[PDB]
């Protein structure tokens, strides 16, 4: 499996707005919530949940290029795989997005899979 | 378990401001202190044991979490498990929160579970 | 092995300019975009892939030498062994070259093999 | 044990003036030094060391700490175990306090054992 | 052994003036360079190498005080084991000198044995 397959959701133009870190099922995680860089759209909100999924062993990796991303604040392209996480009031709370990448977009083009 | 748990406790607009690490039975240990945002109400005192609790494979996330809410100052919401430690001089210098979650907080509302 | 045998290439006087980071065939990875610093030449494509290819012992130091050299915009040489991934897609998405070090450099020199 | 004990000793409003990385006899180790705020007093010399004494389990969360709060400048209170370290020059260069713990300190209280 | 003992040798007032990070023989390695902060003197260069000689322990604690010391600019004394890196290509690029410690220097003194 890759990030870039075209089995998984991605979204240009985004600055990560929030940031979450929690414990479910003897497992850390963290979820991250974006928003258009330009206002429009939806907010997209993913996570990762450090033993679980085919992306667990992304998921220090993830969290730092998250954290990072989200103290500079600038646009970058968020990849997720859709319809993962299945706690009912988890995916409430946050949604069932599993966070599969993360890459940093100029104002022209996104350095990451298309 | 988890961090979204009901029978958990939640503090929302909390500001962490103060920190300290610490060892305690051949473990690591950090303790935070947050106030709200606006300085009224009481201080929550929140701690992470790295060997202890249901709570412990998460305890450097939480740490690398609370001492990035620690400098920035911003407002979050802080969510612990009450009556977990049971050292009783160290409960009476902390809590017996078990810190479980750090949630970032827009204006708007917070990241995380309620 | 070493970064500096002459089976390696590298370009000096470059400025990451992009950064992502996503998980291939179970292993975190990441690649960087670097450009000369005025406008020069064309862009070089590298990446890092953890347990993969002679120099996986590597990934995490430099990763975290990438995102230092990233946050500060400042001039760099770097260092890649040519084709080394050999999956079309990411190869096409990226490159075949795998990051093997990476120098800073003053206004006359860069600081490594040369 | 714990930073806590009453066998342990402590400083109010030190500031963590230098801070040394070496090795001794097959560990890492790192020595801090603290004044106080307002001049007063004398400084006091902590050291931990990797995979020596009891408290070898904190070295890295008391490292990283030491680090930020070095960076930071700002009021802390130091703990300390004495007469831990018996290497007579390495002692005579710093001290036999061993770092046994970090605290933030604010407007009021010093946050820890007190 | 210790990072003060006569048999090492010392540079103090310096500043970290370049990083280099790679690989050698299976081994993730960095150099540094340094130059007296007041312009006098001749560089001195020094690596760690992960996996060999008897500073190998210290490697990582070394490596990240590096990056730290090389982004304040503040001056350092460094110490270092002169002739133990063997490899020509290797020491005609960089050093036989060993990375064995740093310590932070004052106008006045630094932090470390003398
Ligand atoms: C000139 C003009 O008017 N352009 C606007 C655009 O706002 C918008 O186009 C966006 O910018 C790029 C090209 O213009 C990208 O192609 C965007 O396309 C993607 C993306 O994010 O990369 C493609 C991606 O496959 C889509 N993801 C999914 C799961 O379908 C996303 C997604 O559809 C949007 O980002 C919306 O996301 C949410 C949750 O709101 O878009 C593209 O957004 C263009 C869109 O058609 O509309 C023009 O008016
Ligand atoms: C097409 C089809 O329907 N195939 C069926 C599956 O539906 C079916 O579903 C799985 O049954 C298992 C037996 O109980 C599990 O319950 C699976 O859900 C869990 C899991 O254990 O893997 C339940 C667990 O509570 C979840 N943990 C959290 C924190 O949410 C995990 C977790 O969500 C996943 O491990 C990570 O996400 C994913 C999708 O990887 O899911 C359940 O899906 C199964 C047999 O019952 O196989 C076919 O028969
Ligand atoms: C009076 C008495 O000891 N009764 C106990 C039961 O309570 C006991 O379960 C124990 O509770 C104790 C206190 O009532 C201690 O918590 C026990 O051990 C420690 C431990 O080392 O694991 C002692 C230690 O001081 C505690 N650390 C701190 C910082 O407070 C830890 C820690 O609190 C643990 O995580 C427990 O917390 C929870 C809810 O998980 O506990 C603990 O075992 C039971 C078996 O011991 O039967 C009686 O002996
Ligand atoms: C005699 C005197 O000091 N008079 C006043 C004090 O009111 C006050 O002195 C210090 O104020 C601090 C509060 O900010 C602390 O209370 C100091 O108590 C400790 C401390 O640092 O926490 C208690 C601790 O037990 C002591 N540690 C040991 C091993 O004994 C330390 C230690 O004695 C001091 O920090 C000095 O140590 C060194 C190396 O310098 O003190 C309290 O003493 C302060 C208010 O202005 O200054 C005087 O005016
Ligand atoms: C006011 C002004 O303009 N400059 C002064 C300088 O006089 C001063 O020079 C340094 O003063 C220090 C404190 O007095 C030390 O004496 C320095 O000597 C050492 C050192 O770095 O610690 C002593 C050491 O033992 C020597 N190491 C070895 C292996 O011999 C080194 C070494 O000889 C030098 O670093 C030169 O090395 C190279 C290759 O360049 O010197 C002394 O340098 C100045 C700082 O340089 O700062 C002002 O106070």
């Amino acid at each position: 499996e890759w990030t870039g397959d075209n089995t998984n959701a991605y979204y240009s133009d985004e600055v990560i707005s929030e940031l979450h870190v929690g414990q479910i099922d003897t497992s850390p995680y963290f979820c991250i919530k974006t928003v258009k860089a330009n206002g429009s759209g939806t907010p997209v909100v993913a996570c990762a949940v450090s033993k679980q999924s085919i992306w667990a062993p992304s998921f220090k990796e993830l969290l730092d290029q998250a954290r990072y991303f989200y103290s500079t604040g600038q646009s970058v392209r968020i990849h997720v795989q859709k319809n993962i996480w299945t706690y009912p009031l988890f995916v409430n709370t946050f949604s069932a997005n599993a966070l599969v990448g993360l890459s940093s977009c100029s104002a022209t083009q996104c350095f990451g899979p298309k």
